């Protein structure tokens, strides 16, 4: 509504401009803007997206309110986003009673179970995966992490969301490969994304200009592809036998499927890439692990779902990368209703914001944050980690209801990568290494390593 919202609650946060708000401190990040404003303001502070009052929290107790408490009375939907079109109905786009429908309607399809059936499936994938590092690894030239692990996350979300088994997509080009790195190339960010804040009344213009963020070209082929194979008759096969059983309905399927890409895709790599670079800069840490993965898998030998949830040391290496590199950022809930939590009253329309970055890097909660130590999820230090200070897959009801399959996906990957490849870095490498500027948390240059026969 106003700007004078913050202000007369008596909530702290740096003054916005009459048009643009906060935004202006976004030059340096979101990170590195909530950090500032953490360091600041103290635990809660306020700040504007444009005309948008965001209100971001700080205690633990607050946030688990927030997130897990009031999550289906109040804060249940997060800022809605630009032109959907047919993307409604996505799980991250729906909202209220529709999202609760989607949510309970997919939840079967992520559990441990039918994430071990699907285990066959992405260990496949990493075979191929380390034959096209070891070409690299040939050419005796310093290695773009990227194509690599970008090939890997495509083809493992590719084959477990629509069945196909593309198989090597790092040169073959099946129609399905052109029309998906077609699709996976329509989220840049920038475009639009940012200064739909800034104007969110150009929202509703543009979705009824028929103008969507995925060509209907690809959509239409990814139609197709469904048709097709449900013609013949493995995420598609989850839904596809929830079908047979609100119900669920075939044009939300496609949306949905289409989720699992974009959210699988970047986030998979970066997190693969983010995890090598520290293992690299820390050695003594990837000699250890790969002990483990030696240990627990000798010659080599294929990566179990059981275990993959043996080998601790390697959950502690994922995990502690994710506290230094939280993909997401932020958490964001809208307030739709006045509500007053935990002794501070938030109005309606207000988006809750948590700074999943600040927190994860807070000295209050870590010592040496910003040093890669993976032993902070040891056994014996373990407990005394706040789930609701470290948030990388968020949580409440609407958690990252893909972080299960990401883990695994992402620690099938590193075994058969670290028990056949060993990592140092090169002249090129980023030391230290710079965080990008955009709204994804990517590596500001390539990860760029050297790769080893072992
Ligand atoms: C390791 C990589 C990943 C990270 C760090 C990650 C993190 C997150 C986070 C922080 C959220 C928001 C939680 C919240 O709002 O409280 C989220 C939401 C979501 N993630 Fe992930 N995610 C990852 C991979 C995946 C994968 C592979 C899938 C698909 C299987 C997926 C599907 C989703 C969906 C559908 C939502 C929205 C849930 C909803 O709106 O109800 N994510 N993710
Ligand atoms: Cl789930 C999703 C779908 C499409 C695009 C982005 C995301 C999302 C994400 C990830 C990194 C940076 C911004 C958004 C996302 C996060 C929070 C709320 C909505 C979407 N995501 C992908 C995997 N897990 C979560």
């Amino acid at each position: 509504h106003s700007h004078g919202l913050f202000k007369k609650l008596g909530i702290p946060g740096p003054t916005p401009l009459p048009f643009l708000g906060n935004i202006l401190s976004y030059h340096k990040g979101f990170c590195m803007f909530d950090m500032e404003c953490h360091k600041k303001y103290g635990k809660v502070w306020g700040f504007y997206d444009g005309q948008q009052p965001v209100l971001a929290i700080t205690d633990p107790d607050m946030i688990k309110t927030v997130l897990v408490k009031e999550c289906y009375s109040v804060f249940t939907n997060r800022r809605p986003f630009g032109p959907v079109g047919f993307m409604k109905s996505a799980i991250s786009i729906a909202e209220d009673e529709e999202w609760k429908r989607l949510r309970s309607l997919l939840s079967p399809t992520f559990t441990s179970g039918k994430l071990k059936e699907m285990v066959p499936i992405i260990a496949q994938y990493g075979d191929v995966l380390v034959r096209n590092l070891r070409r690299e690894a040939e050419t005796g030239k310093p290695v773009t992490l990227k194509d690599v692990f970008g090939a890997y996350s495509m083809d493992v979300i590719t084959s477990t969301s629509f069945g196909v088994n593309i198989d090597s997509l790092n040169n073959p080009q099946d129609p399905f490969v052109e029309n998906t790195k077609k699709l996976l190339r329509f989220d840049f960010l920038d475009p639009f994304f940012l200064s739909i804040t800034v104007f969110p009344f150009l929202i509703p213009i543009l979705e009824v200009l028929n103008i969507c963020v995925f060509p209907r070209e690809v959509t239409n082929f990814l139609r197709k592809s469904v048709k097709r194979m449900k013609e013949s008759r493995d995420f598609l096969q989850l839904m596809i036998d929830s079908q047979n059983s609100k119900a669920l309905s075939d044009l939300e399927l496609v949306a949905q499927s289409i989720i699992f890409i974009f959210a699988g895709y970047e986030t998979t790599s970066s997190v693969l890439s983010f995890i090598m670079y520290e293992l690299a800069t820390h050695p003594d840490v990837q000699q250890k692990l790969q002990e483990e993965i030696d240990a627990v898998l000798p010659n080599k030998a294929p990566p179990t779902y059981d275990t993959v949830l043996q080998m601790e040391y390697l959950d502690m290496v994922v995990n502690e990368t994710l506290r230094l590199f939280p993909i997401a950022m932020r958490l964001e809930r809208v307030c739709k209703k006045d509500v007053e939590i935990n002794g501070m009253f938030i109005p309606k329309g207000v988006v809750v914001m948590i700074p999943s970055y600040a927190l994860h890097r807070d000295p209050k909660y870590w010592t040496e944050p910003e040093k890669f130590l993976p032993e902070r999820f040891s056994k014996k230090n373990k407990d005394n980690i706040d789930p609701y200070i470290y948030t990388p897959f968020g949580s409440g009801p609407r958690n990252c209801i893909g972080m299960r399959f990401a883990l695994m996906n992402m620690k099938l990957a590193l075994i058969r990568v670290l028990q056949n490849f060993s990592f140092k870095p090169c002249k090129e490498t980023q030391i230290p290494l710079k965080l990008s500027l955009g709204g994804l948390l990517q590596p500001e240059k390539p990860v760029v390593l050297k790769v080893e026969s072992r």
